[PDB]
């Protein structure tokens, strides 16, 4: 066929992806190839399993399927339905066209990312749906009819990579929609080009999403926002677009940062009362329309350049809801050239198999035997292959598997790592059980390293209760932002097969297991780029087994870097003390942080935090909760944002939700009574620019360093459920 | 070509069904016919509209589609998706077989009743999905694989009529297998007269809010009904033949009602691994059914007895352990239960009747040379009263093709009437004759006072087109010689929410001044004896058909029952009325197998017009609650009742699905889990021989209020039902 690197990798033989924990099935095919032009074969490859048994729906990581679609045109006559943990991989050298037929029958959706096996449309459970190197075409459908090329009501670990959507020109209240997001909890939509139609993206009640580097080309409306909580749009381009962003319902947060307007109309228009920010908008001469318009008329007139304009709930303003214009000079290390760094996930479209090292092939990795079946320690053998590929400038390809490591797996300078449907590194052993000497499972460079370390399509996890485990630690800094990067990956604790020892020790809410020390760590001399990454302590089982979810992992993400750190849609959920900790960091940019308090915590918790952990304030910057009464359990809940000093902190959207008050999915007292403090500033940083700090079920919308509290009600409401339990700090620029 | 009455009705010409208010489309075809054996044509007929435009999804009543499927076998290779306001009508003289192909591709669902155009899996909005005279067959699929013949995550006005589901035999030792009817998220009313053959599960009730399963035949199922979570389950007159386990509840804490059940060579009748509240009344077992009747987490609950009178195991009023067993004996009145069994009747399909036995009300050659339009352009009261008397006096069935028949006076349904519609043909009241609340007048009158005879209506809709404070939408006056002679099946009674009522929708857009749209939805007078099954009594809460929908409506009362003869309510949904949803005013001999209700959404702490306003209560004349016990600004107390029982005798209620959701206009949240309402179920005067079971509630502080003023609090001992007790009430037994 072609020379596309993935299709030419060994998918038979010993170097193929191998799936353990499949109930004795050692013949399951991770890889399937569709015949050229075989449109019916796309759905077949998605669902087909071993010996005629259909694949499991709703599973997260153990039964992955990558469907290779060769170049060509595939005429689609009815909706194609994805499965969880499934990737459609078109040929990157010549992406295939999935074209809707003229006689398209059924629901007017070309591709549905939501697994049909989920009941009651729970998109927040449709994890790990991937689309790569595809062209969606609906030009055979009349532009006046309602149609949706892609329904993206999905959850985390879902990804878009090198996707193009051609639609018919709009006519009419109905028309083509490129990507419609209904119920779901996804993280990032990256590098999608939407051509024509009525709506390029329709955000219909999706909780939150970061839209990174989206190209809106000749859309009647760039993004339609009907309902939803937190919307972050980073580095978009509006070319011949009638209206950039149109929000006709709800009170969400809308973040438009580093936007470009090419011969377009109004950039942000709303008929309701959302809180939005426009930072670094650059308009051309043909874009002569107002920048912002609302129910009362013009909000911001025609300006070719906008610095920092908010219109929403702002701290210190009389009245709270209103306009504010400021100018801020971004640090050149954070924003080279005034623009924050945005990079597409690598697809290696021009690379062939020779540019890679298949870690399992003895002819490629230096004559080493690698299993990836979670039956033995493979740390040393994998540290040697990773150092070999970096020293020879080869990309290290991990076929799918579960690679058990009993010591740190170092990612050395010059590494480019890519996996097959989130190949899994799992830590194990006594070397990660010393909480007095915490140890990284995956270490990205040594202390003081400068170089390239790019990782994509991987998973890191643990197999036992390991109170000293740091799942990934970033030590290396890049020469340019993105040299050290992590794309489209997940870091999980529990919830998946392959961790029996961990699964047996975490079934008691009275003694929550000390599974890990940290999920992610960014050391002081590091400089890392993170996009579409799920940092998740399990709340429920995903792969049909008694999963146990009473886990006390101390901290989710600890950022100590003073060089520069960019977090594009990082989901950090269900850790004990905090989801995001900024400990004396000095150059941090956050385009979206998605977080959720641990479900076992709240008024009816059985073990009050910080227990079972003893906080180390001096050594690791833990919150000690010494301000709460020893039995004030609404006060002793994990923080979503714990900002502790430092400088040059830019956060542009925080989707932090509280749902329950204790084990068993117990309800909270009220809409704003699940938690007291989700967002907490311990020490005021120098040059802090915070926008879109959203919450759910929190009494306070933000806590300031001196102890002052910004209450969610009555004037800092918004976002989740339009304010029915939702917090919104649209502007905090102290 | 057969002699089926519906397929041989005029579907061209002037007597065809006509859909008004379709944005200038006067050629829309309500009726579509599938070619024999054309499986692909079934989906086409569901969605096809005028001139290549697809039909509207989610719509309730204005764009109906009836799909006629001739006899034959239809090999289905992928899931068929229904639409709202859509009926699949197989040939009643020879039902067609919808057979899943051996190479079935997709999610492994043969037929999905839930409209795919609804977003976020909201089955509670999938209204008016009908299936008639069909055989669903999954025998080409191996019995060891998970498969679902019918997904019924739907909402009210959905109906099953003469449906049989054949499945492959389950595999011994296998946890997966065929499921006949799976109910996920949704709010349907009744599933009637379905025969389920083989498979692993005949019915899987997976989180559905509530459902009445009437006259279900479980034939050789490994498990009759599986219940994984849910609130209120009522099973009336089932038959378990060669069934391994009758009812198996492995998750949740629902209410399960088993009444008039038959066991033929079956295993355990009700087994649970959790703590639901169930009732088993009038279970009659054969000799070969030697298993225990009920089994729970602690072991045996009720051992093998061939006959069970009244056994409850749940939250019971007056018990010192609230949760526990109770055995009593009750002699049902012969007028309520002739022969000891409650009356259950299938909805009439007229399978043996031809066109000659019918009167098409629009055909001048059949109705006496009268001009009938059905386009909501003029008053058609006199012309329709004369046709109904004509069809009754000539022993003919009156067939209403679809339309909107405006009436400016009462439309009398006389003695001997049999009325059937085409996808819920609509009678809409109008005029000044329904606007004098001091002289309320029925829109549709079922017989005169003191009449005895047959008056059977099915597949119809009754509504109003303006604000009519004196309008009774349907009033039952006549009694039957046998129960079911006066009956109403598979219908809707709606106020607002649908196109065709511009004057009404324009006057009901202010929550500060709630419009007095109607006096009563349904009325059962003292000398009446009516049978009601699968009927939606609905004051609108939101718009359904893409139009400016005013939903700030104060319709006084939903259903007022004053009858002292027999009255049977099988899955009556009464929703969003102002003062009450169901009022039993000195009624005698009343049987309710399931009542589904919802408090008006504008009511609660943040209400803008405190009840009884804008209504002045008439306690003496009409038995309204005046809410004089509440402080004039205690707004959680001044909320509409779901059950308002006021005196009388011989009242048997077996399931109450009564939900409160919001605290004011705008879908505002409530103060707490049990803080939406104070009283959902209220006894004003204690009746003689009152037998109450399965009184479920949501978000109300009290689970039940007694005549003396004593209150049975939902917490701590009467939790259960909705969300397993997380805000759900459950009075499993109140038998004073």
């Amino acid at each position: 066929s072609t020379s596309f690197w993935y299709a030419n990798m060994d998918h038979t033989g010993n170097a193929r992806g191998f799936a353990p924990d499949l109930d004795g099935d050692f013949s399951y095919a991770v890889y399937k190839a569709v015949a050229p032009g075989d449109a019916a074969g796309i759905q077949r490859a998605i669902n087909e399993g071993t010996g005629g048994v259909r694949r499991h729906g709703e599973w997260l990581a153990s039964q992955p399927r990558v469907v290779y679609i060769p170049p060509g045109t595939y005429t689609i006559s009815s909706t194609i339905f994805m499965n969880t943990d499934t990737i459609l991989m078109g040929d990157a050298t010549n992406p295939p066209v999935l074209k809707a037929a003229a006689g398209f029958s059924g629901n007017r959706i070309l591709l549905d990312g939501r697994d049909p096996s989920i009941t009651d449309g729970r998109g927040e459970l449709s994890f790990a749906v991937g689309l790569k190197n595809l062209i969606l075409d609906t030009t055979n459908i009349q532009g006046g009819q309602e149609f949706t090329a892609l329904h993206w009501g999905v959850a985390q670990v879902a990804q878009l990579q090198n996707i193009k959507i051609r639609m018919s020109p709009s006519v009419s209240s109905t028309g083509h929609t490129g990507i419609r997001l209904t119920r779901g909890s996804t993280l990032a939509l990256a590098d999608v080009r939407l051509e024509r139609g009525l709506n390029g993206i329709w955000h219909d009640g999706h909780q939150q999403a970061l839209y990174k580097s989206i190209y809106f080309y000749q859309n009647t409306v760039g993004m339609l926002i009907t309902n939803g909580a937190t919307i972050s749009i980073l580095a978009p381009t509006f070319e011949t677009v009638g209206t950039g962003v149109l929000c006709t319902s709800g009170a969400p947060y809308i973040g438009l940062v580093d936007a470009r307007s090419i011969n377009s109309g109004v950039t942000l228009k709303t008929t309701t009362y959302p809180s939005f920010l426009i930072e670094n908008l650059n308009k051309d001469a043909q874009s002569s329309s107002n920048v912002a318009e609302g129910p009362s008329g013009t909000i911001l007139n025609n300006r070719a350049h906008v610095d920092t304009f908010t219109y929403g709930n702002t701290v210190g303003r009389n009245p709270v809801y209103g306009d504010t214009y400021t100018t801020n000079t971004r640090p050149p290390a954070l924003a080279p050239g005034g623009k924050y760094p945005v990079l597409p996930a690598p697809n290696y479209a021009a690379n062939t198999v020779a540019d890679f090292i298949n870690v399992k092939d003895p002819a490629q990795n230096g004559g080493r035997t690698v299993l990836g079946d979670n039956t033995k320690d493979e740390s040393k053998v994998l540290n040697e292959i990773l150092q070999l590929a970096a020293s020879t400038n080869k990309i290290a390809y991990f076929p799918f598997g579960k690679y058990r490591v009993d010591d740190t797996l170092l990612v050395p300078r010059g590494s480019r790592i890519v996996g097959e449907a989130w190949s899994t590194i799992t830590g194990n052993g006594d070397k990660f059980k010393d909480e007095s000497n915490p140890r990284p499972v995956v270490k990205v460079g040594n202390a003081g390293d400068v170089g390239v370390a790019q990782i994509s399509d991987m998973r890191i996890t643990i197999s036992d209760v390991m109170p000293g485990a740091i799942l990934i630690q970033f030590n290396m800094a890049g020469s340019n932002p993105g040299d050290v990067a992590l794309w489209n990956s997940l870091i999980t604790i529990g919830g998946t097969r392959g961790a029996n020892a961990l699964n047996s020790k975490c079934k008691d809410a009275r003694n929550e297991c000390k599974a890990a020390f940290l999920g992610m760590h960014f050391t002081t001399s590091s400089s890392a780029y993170v996009e579409n990454v799920w940092n998740w302590v399990t709340d429920h089982g995903t792969e049909a087994y008694d999963s146990g979810s009473n886990i006390a992992a101390k901290g989710g993400a600890l950022v100590e870097s003073t060089r520069g750190t960019w977090l594009h849609a990082l989901g950090s959920e269900h850790y004990w003390l905090y989801q995001l900790n900024l400990r004396k960091a000095s150059n941090v940019m956050i385009s979206l942080l998605q977080s959720e308090t641990n479900y076992d915590q709240g008024d009816n918790v059985q073990q009050a935090p910080p227990a079972p952990w003893t906080p180390n304030v001096t050594g690791w910057g833990d919150p000690d909760f010494s301000w709460c009464g020893p039995n004030d359990t609404r006060c002793r809940m994990g923080f979503s944002n714990y900002i502790n000093g430092g400088s040059n902190i830019y956060t542009y959207a925080s989707a932090s939700w509280a749902f329950f008050s204790g084990p068993g999915y117990q309800n909270c007292a009220g809409e704003f009574a699940c938690q007291n403090h989700l967002h907490w500033i311990e020490q005021a940083p120098t040059n802090l620019q915070a926008f879109g700090i959203c919450g759910k079920g929190s009494w306070a919308a933000l806590r300031l360093a001196g102890g002052n509290v910004i209450t969610s009600e009555p004037d800092f409401k918004g976002g989740w459920n339009g304010g029915g339990g939702g917090s919104l700090v649209g502007r905090y620029t102290p």
